[PDB]
């Protein structure tokens, strides 16, 4: 598996605008929300769950990087894999997207797979 | 179990006004005080105890995130489980609430379960 | 044991003015110096030593919190247990106080145990 | 082995301009892009992959340090070992370079091996 | 052994002016250069190596603390033990000093052993 696989999805020129942390089924987790820097479109919601999904190993790295980008407000590309989380109240609160990568963007390009 | 279970309680549009770290019965713990951003109402007090309860795996994640929202003074929703801690002077000094989650509320609604 | 046991000691409305990191007898340790915000009294010194004393599990947490409070310079309540470290040159330079807790304070009250 | 081995390569007076985090084959990884501080030259790209290559022990240290130098935009020397990652798509997106060290540079000199 | 031992050396009112991180013989390491805050004297260079010397257990604490004092530019007392590192090319790039302590200072008074 790889962040860059074309079976994942991504959204460029987004800014992390909200951040949540909690626990589910003994697993710490966090979710983020991103919105287009230019105000268009609809928000992206993704979560990482510390001991769930193939993406479990990068939980801490993605949490630290999400916090960094959240506090700077900079434009990023968010990479997710859709339809991973299944608990209905959780999905309805947040989404089913697993968070699989974050890429800083310049005004012209984003530094990550495309 | 989940931060968002309806057996837990939450308070929206709060700010983290105080933070304390200590140790009890060989376990690191922290507690936070929150108050409504607009000044109304009464404070909320909650603690996490590193080695205790089903919420123990989330101790570090919650301490890190509590420190961040405390340093910004931004609006948050705090999620708690009532009536778990037992040592009477600890309960009386702080509370029996376990901290089970923290959501940012930078928008109309808080980014978390309700 | 508990940070708030009345056999421990505490000092309210203190500013963490200095911070030191070193190693003693295989253990990383740190010490802080604190002074009353209002300028009165004498400094308090206290140290935490990794894997030594009953307070060892809280070492990393205390160091991170002490760093944060040092960087802001805000008024805090410092909680210690007296007469813990016995290395005589170490005590002479710093003290025998084990750091056991740190509480933020508003101008009117500190968020931590008293008595 | 050593960062400073002459079989490694290094580029002086660079700025870390972009940062990416993701996961590959169970390994969280990060990549950085750097450019000459004066605006000349061609970018350098390098990645560190957790639990992969002889450089795995230093993964967290290099991630923390690259985050710091990325946040200050200060001039640095980046040290790499070439032709380490073999996944062709990954190499094509990023580089085959393993990141092996980072040195601050003054106006006069870089504080590291040459 | 103690940071404050007779047989160690120290240099007061110094500013961390450079920082480097790398790896050697499977061990991550970092080095710092310091200069007198008032501009006098000759630089000091010291390194810490995670799996080596009797000071190995304090590697992470000293790295974190060096980073913090580096980022603020404030005046410190640096404590070293001479003649520790042995790989000649390493000593030639940096020095043989093992880093063994950091003490903050104020107006020509440092909080550490003298
Ligand atoms: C920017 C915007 O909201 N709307 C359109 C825009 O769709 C369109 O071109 C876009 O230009 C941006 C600049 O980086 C991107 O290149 C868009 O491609 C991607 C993206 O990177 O965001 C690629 C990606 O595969 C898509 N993801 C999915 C699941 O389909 C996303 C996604 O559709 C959007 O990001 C969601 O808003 O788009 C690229 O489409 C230009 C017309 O050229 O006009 C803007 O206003
Ligand atoms: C509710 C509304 O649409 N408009 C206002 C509103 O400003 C306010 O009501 C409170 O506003 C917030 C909106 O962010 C919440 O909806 C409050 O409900 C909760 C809360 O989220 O804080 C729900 C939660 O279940 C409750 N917890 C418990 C244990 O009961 C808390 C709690 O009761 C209070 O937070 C304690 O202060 O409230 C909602 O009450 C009021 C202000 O008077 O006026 C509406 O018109
Ligand atoms: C007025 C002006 O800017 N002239 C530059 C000229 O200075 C520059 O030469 C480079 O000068 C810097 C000074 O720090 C270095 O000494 C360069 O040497 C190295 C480097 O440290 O970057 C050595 C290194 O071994 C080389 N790496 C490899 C794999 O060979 C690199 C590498 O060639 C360059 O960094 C790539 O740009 O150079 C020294 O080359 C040159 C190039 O920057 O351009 C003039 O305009």
């Amino acid at each position: 598996e790889w962040t860059g696989d074309n079976t994942n999805a991504y959204y460029s020129d987004e800014v992390i605008s909200e951040l949540h942390v909690g626990q589910i089924d003994t697993s710490p987790y966090f979710c983020i929300k991103t919105v287009k820097a230019n105000g268009s479109g609809i928000p992206v919601v993704a979560c990482a769950v510390s001991k769930q999904s193939i993406w479990a190993p990068s939980f801490k790295e993605l949490l630290d990087q999400a916090r960094y980008f959240y506090s700077t407000g900079q434009s990023v590309r968010i990479h997710v894999q859709k339809n991973i989380w299944t608990y209905p109240l959780f999905v309805n609160t947040f989404s089913a997207n697993a968070l699989v990568g974050l890429s800083s963007c310049s005004a012209t390009q984003c530094f990550g797979p495309k």
